């Protein structure tokens, strides 16, 4: 009862709704908060698209060169942009997207799986039947209340997110390759990695949308222990909220902290 007070308080002081679900891999305790709640997914779909464009594709395949126009760029693009002249391969653009957020690269890794319902079919061969996939970005991140396009709870994004990193889905090249491209990220700083002890290293895909949606997934190693996933997210109630970086870090140190 004692987490579920500091998780309705944040939600008090924060004026704000909050989701959360964590698992700890050595001992398998969970901590949860509204898991099974929708929230717009936002950004974080990139690092789950990328896994699932590395699951279905040969090495070959993902340092293949693609090329795109200057008509496929949208709004926040920071490194697709550079490279409309020597294109980019699917490892390229997919650590552009987990890095940097691209939203561009985000755009070609659900492309290359079929578009939105294609990525949603790749998280469900995991077993995620919860998560709705409709939209390319930036339409994705609209975040209306009532709307389940583009949505998913932190329970089905930290099972995704295990399923992928953890529980032995990818080969140890791939696997590897997709959690270093989750680590030492500035979009990541203020978020999970906010509320984690110095020391326990923290991969993370962070995530913005309107309404104030504000979410962050993320696997946490901490010294001499097993991992533990953890997904924290987050809304409030008007169009133009602005979010608070802190509900999320605060949020991530009740977690931590209880499952220590
Ligand atoms: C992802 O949510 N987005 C991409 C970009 N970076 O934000 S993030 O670091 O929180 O992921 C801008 C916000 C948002 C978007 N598509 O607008």
């Amino acid at each position: 009862c004692i987490t579920n007070k500091k998780f309705v308080q944040l939600e008090k002081k924060f004026d704000a709704r909050l989701g959360v679900y964590a698992i700890d891999i050595g001992s398998n305790k969970t901590i949860a908060y509204r898991p099974n709640e929708r929230f717009a997914y936002a950004s974080t779909y990139k690092v789950l698209a990328a896994a699932a464009v590395l699951k279905k594709n040969s090495i070959e395949k993902l340092n293949e060169v693609i090329h795109y126009s200057k008509d496929d760029l949208v709004t926040y693009s920071p490194i697709t942009e550079k490279h409309l002249d020597t294109g980019m391969s699917l490892k390229e653009i997919s650590e552009a997207a987990i890095r940097y957020s691209d939203n561009t690269a985000g755009n070609i890794l659900l492309q290359q799986l079929g578009g939105p319902k294609g990525f949603e079919k790749s998280l469900k061969q995991i077993g995620d039947h919860v998560t709705k996939a409709k939209r390319f970005e930036t339409d994705l991140n609209s975040a209306i209340p009532g709307d389940i396009r583009d949505t998913s709870t932190a329970k089905a994004l930290a099972t995704d997110l295990k399923a992928f990193t953890l529980d032995n889905t990818l080969t140890t090249d791939k696997r590897m390759i997709l959690t270093d491209w989750m680590r030492g990220n500035a979009t990541g700083d203020e978020l999970i990695r906010a509320g984690a002890p110095i020391g326990w290293e923290v991969g993370d895909k962070s995530g913005a949308g309107s309404y104030g949606t504000r979410n962050d997934i993320a696997i946490v190693w901490p010294p001499n222990r097993a991992p533990i996933v953890v997904a924290i997210l987050s809304n409030r109630f008007t169009k133009d909220a602005n979010y608070d970086n802190a509900l999320i870090a605060e949020a991530a140190k009740v977690v931590l902290n209880d499952l220590k």
